């Protein structure tokens, strides 16, 4: 599906698909990542 590159939405805790540039930021409060480059 379409994605992000330069802020992209992911989850590593609810069962992480894939970020717009295979890249996903989250931390361990409300699991929430962002997706950005590589």
């Amino acid at each position: 599906a379409g994605c992000i590159k330069n802020g992209g939405r992911c989850n590593a805790s609810a069962g992480p698909p894939y970020c717009c540039s295979s890249y996903c930021f989250q931390i361990a409060g409300q699991s929430y990542g962002v997706c950005k480059n590589r």
